């Protein structure tokens, strides 16, 4: 009948500019499309982060825990220079390709040191992998129980674990479009880079992750529906 | 000010019995609590699941897939003696045990012949096993993707495989209580039969149904809340 589950009951009563905002994410990502795709011109990353970071895990109180680093992880894109404050992740993914949302999506922020701007550079995660992707690792083990608390990590965290490799051309394929925090305050401004290239992760991490989510208790979702594109374009550094 | 994703949308509005009825499923199945526990002097499940080969496979449009079987598979517990229609599952578990949910739950739906009421048998998956469960395994492979859509199974898919293993006295503990459906109309008189022993299945599995789910463009879930024990006990077969 006319009955569902449906999605989360959360984000449709967010307030704010999550409701009034028309430059909001996450959006879908045609790269199938039949129409024209607006090159980015912007060229590729580079990235400069540290192998053994030491860093705060705070619990978001929200599902994701959420790494925080010191200063010195730079990635460079577009003649800026961005500087890695923290991340954490959403399941499944928020971003969509062609329609379609991953298993996770990891969210690396930072500072465009440049102009102040917040940047997002959004990671897919995909199931299937064998190697157990030691960020996400640590961050699932040092994540303190008590919402809003934060334990420092004994271990290291090598943010660069959560990026695509390069792929067999040097590159590191892209996407970028304005858009928005993914939670409320759902603030615009905010520059998003997503990667095509997922990175495979092993299905017990993803679950861990779920789990997470759920308290230890359940298995649940932290994704914010997609959003409206409406007048922005969406730049693509294939 | 306070925000969250919550739970999804639909259940808390669903009509009829789902919101009046006093018998509700699911529940959470207390085990380690101090109250003293009515025995349920019932005995044993002995299973003759026979008319295997040749079943379908049903795609609901509200999340899981329904493997319906034809007459002829029987299981006997106490004087009676139950008719096995069809089975499904839910992501994650739809009973908790102490407040804990499973990956998911395995429902396997039988006519009750000596009540004339339902019976549900079900059972708790966790995640980390090393064997693909070949019912759920089939049960995802052959599913229809369309909604509404259903298609013959050319292997044969055998229900005794979503029930765990015996203990090391011969038996499968369970609980069982008088509750309703999961889904509207939320009918009560099932007699509902839960297992205390969960099946290991590969994580993969789990996502792949969450995944099915999901429409095959997300990952998602197809849970009730938990529902007001009230008037009633639940009786354990330990
Ligand atoms: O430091 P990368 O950007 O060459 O990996
Ligand atoms: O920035 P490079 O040294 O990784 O190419
Ligand atoms: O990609 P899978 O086989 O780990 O689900
Ligand atoms: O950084 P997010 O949590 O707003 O996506
Ligand atoms: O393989 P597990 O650790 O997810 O059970
Ligand atoms: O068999 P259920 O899912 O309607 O309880
Ligand atoms: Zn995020
Ligand atoms: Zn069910």
């Amino acid at each position: 009948a006319a009955w569902n589950y449906g999605e989360v009951a959360g984000p449709p009563t967010w307030k704010g500019v999550c409701a009034t905002g028309k430059r909001q994410s996450p959006i879908n990502i045609p790269l199938n499309t039949s129409a024209p795709k607006v090159d980015a011109e912007m060229g590729e990353f580079d990235f400069a982060y540290g192998s053994f970071e030491k860093c705060d895990v705070l619990n978001t109180g929200h599902g994701t825990m959420q790494v925080n680093f010191p200063a010195g992880n730079l990635a460079f894109i577009g003649n800026m220079e961005l500087e890695l404050l923290q991340f954490h992740f959403h399941a499944p993914s928020e971003h969509a390709m062609d329609g379609r949302r991953y298993a996770m999506e990891a969210h690396l922020v930072h500072k465009n040191k440049s102009t102040g701007n917040l940047a997002v550079l959004g990671i897919m995660l995909e199931p299937g992998g064998l190697i157990k992707n030691p960020a996400l690792s640590t961050a699932l083990e040092v994540a303190p129980e008590v919402p809003l608390a934060k334990k420092p990590s004994p271990k290291g965290i090598n943010p660069v674990m959560l990026l695509p490799k390069k792929s067999k051309a040097g590159t590191r394929p892209f996407v970028h479009y304005p858009g928005s925090l993914t939670t409320p305050p759902c603030s615009e401004g905010v520059d998003w880079f997503v990667f095509m290239q997922p990175i495979k992760v092993p299905d017990s991490q993803i679950l861990d992750f779920m789990r997470f989510v759920g308290d230890n208790k359940t298995y649940a979702t932290n994704t914010r529906p997609l959003q409206l594109l409406n007048s922005r374009l969406v730049e693509y550094e294939l």
